């Protein structure tokens, strides 16, 4: 079937959200994630101006062709602006072929592989106490794992933080200890360095912290140049995970090929969808490295519901972040997948099983709202 | 120098162009270049969106503290959105900084290193003698190089149809006719354009080496960066690549590698002076010199500011130059001069360019895509 129609819908119930919205000639119909945190507007823009115009008439059922056309054809290949749009149409064109395949998207992709989905959560406290307070609830309520995260003591448009890393470092690891202390040894326990380290500091927190076991140590080092994992990697064996700022299989090629990592974490609405993130894991999978999607809110339920069937079907599977939107944005976005017990388990309805109530969304429009910066104490702007 | 206004202005004369003008308190102005081809207003929307309110009230002075807030603090780094949007207010702030020194660009980059900036023409026919009428024509206006590119026998994106085989047993012989004609002190360029394979690319590397092309550009998608070494194995003619870069970490292991002789990321994508700097530093370390795209799709003020870097740089290699309309040159007045093939930089404060925006407001936007490319079987390719 041809697409008819197809149009992006910009709302911020809670906060922003973009979806593309793609309708064939029969009236059926798939959504697609958009958002891009911060830079919003770009990628609605790159969709609404320059890709939109482009798919009205095409076969809605050649997503391999789509995807290759559009991301070729742009010209000026990668970038986060990019392969968001690029997602967002990949993730309506999987949606509109699993309905009409009348079936849910983790039986399109191979059938499942599990039979639920392991979550974390994020804990967050001011104090190392604050914390432990955080970690205690997630737990009541089921999370098997869990992101913990505490202040360092001494320590619309961008909010701008301060930065200390000898402070961190020094830090960081009575955090985990006390972590191990109260809750013992079977939880799943995360941290993120969000950034934040150079290689050879992050080797030594990852040293550091062996004895706590992590789960994993995320984002150590900005990693535009790969080889910056390298001495990382070769330190300590403290598992690591990198990716939420990646848009291409070309970012992290060789992060995985050299076995610099253990779970790769770019997600579907900023890697490019369903397509390229299948190459991703399957790539991945040489080298025993597991999915970690970032799940922010800062994806809608569209981007979840989506990853959570592929979480269902790929073998490579690691974990699921999850950060639960508001009410409102669950609303704007409803959805057939289910929360019990620390767990998803996919929906069971053809497609990824989320829609989008058009009305209701046209209730809370876009307001701008932009990341925080990072600065050292000397006023040098650092890594957020 | 706080930063009072800031705003993007779209127009086309002739073609698209987005361009950023950035005010300070004291009246002085900067203009950087935005434009890119076929995406135009996906960077309109990142600039007038979420990069316009956070340059209010900053300090045009700050301009490298204003490239890594841009850079790291959108978070979601690189690309050709991202980078075109940094790079606009990395030469419009550039701009400012040269007005206020009283010093033309290249000055205050350290000086002339070259009394003149040698260019390239292209030079574009159906049939391989079509091709050497306009080498002819563009000899005849001075040029010393020439870009060559024929057929091949036998408002969205246009679709154009392409084979490899029939490419690669024609194209050589396009080189060995430039030779016949024109002998062996013109330097002729040739623009592979994404098209082959690196088995492939080593193949024509090979089969043009006994015309001494000056250089062979865009062999071969190179997201991945090792796509280049089969290529550089095989053959000894010289390689450019890069004007779909956008980053340092495009192409930090081919220069590192000698994977490539020159370098192609121009100022408007590649981050603006800011970061071509460093990109130009790197290559140094490895004898490889800078080739700037210099399209029509980049405007006359990265072409201006382009001449002034171009006139600084130690490893300077050569200058695209695809003249702009006449109402494009109307709107972007300028004071780089063109003169028996080679550019000479404006000696006016700033890069020398503005914007005419009275002028610019006459020429609404106008849609426009590159064009897609297929193999015969229906393969969306290269193009
Ligand atoms: O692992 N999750 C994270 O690092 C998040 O909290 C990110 O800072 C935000 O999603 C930025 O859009
Ligand atoms: O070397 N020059 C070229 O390859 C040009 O012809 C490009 O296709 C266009 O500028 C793309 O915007
Ligand atoms: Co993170
Ligand atoms: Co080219």
């Amino acid at each position: 079937l041809k697409i008819r129609d197809a149009y992006t819908i910009v709302t911020c119930p809670g906060r922003n959200f973009v979806t593309l919205k793609i309708v064939t000639e029969s009236g059926t119909h798939g959504i697609g994630d958009a958002t891009l945190n911060g830079r919003e507007m770009a990628v609605a823009a790159y969709l609404d101006e320059h890709v939109v115009p482009a798919l009205i008439g095409r076969d809605a059922g050649r997503i391999e062709d789509t995807w290759q056309y559009l991301y070729r054809g742009a010209y000026w290949r990668r970038g986060p602006v990019t392969m968001t749009a690029i997602a967002a149409v990949d993730m309506a064109l999987w949606d509109i072929k699993a309905k009409a395949a009348g079936m849910p998207l983790y039986q399109l992709l191979g059938g499942k592989s599990r039979e639920r989905v392991m979550t974390y959560a994020h804990c967050t406290g001011q104090t190392i106490e604050d914390c432990l307070g955080e970690v205690a609830r997630h737990v009541e309520l089921g999370y098997r794992a869990v992101r913990v995260q505490s202040g360092v003591p001494g320590i619309s448009l961008p909010a701008e933080h301060v930065w200390s890393t000898e402070k961190y470092l020094n830090h960081a690891p009575k955090l985990f200890a006390a972590v191990r202390e109260r809750f013992g040894d079977d939880l799943h326990v995360l941290h993120d360095v969000h950034h934040r380290l150079t290689p050879i500091e992050a080797a030594r927190l990852g040293k550091a912290v062996e004895p706590y076991h992590l789960f994993w140590l995320e984002d150590c080092v900005p990693a535009e140049n790969q080889e910056s994992l390298r001495l990382i990697r070769e330190h300590t064996t403290t598992p690591l995970a990198i990716g939420e700022v990646f848009n291409s299989i070309h970012d992290c090629r060789e992060l995985i090929q050299n076995q610099w990592i253990d779970y790769i974490r770019m997600p579907l609405t900023h890697g490019g969808g369903i397509t390229a993130m299948r190459r991703v894991a399957d790539l991945a999978s040489l080298y025993h490295v597991r999915t970690g999607f970032h799940g922010p809110t800062d994806l809608s339920p569209v981007c979840l519901g989506a990853a959570i069937h592929f979480d269902t079907w790929v073998p490579n599977f690691g974990i699921q972040e999850h950060m639960p939107h508001t009410d409102e944005t669950d609303a704007v976005f409803p959805h057939d997948y289910r929360f019990e017990d620390g767990h998803f388990l996919a929906g069971e309805s053809p497609g990824h099983g989320v829609d989008i109530d058009e009305e209701l969304a046209a209730k809370y429009p876009y307001e701008r709202a932009s990341l925080p910066v990072n600065r050292l104490e000397d006023g040098t702007l650092w890594h957020w």
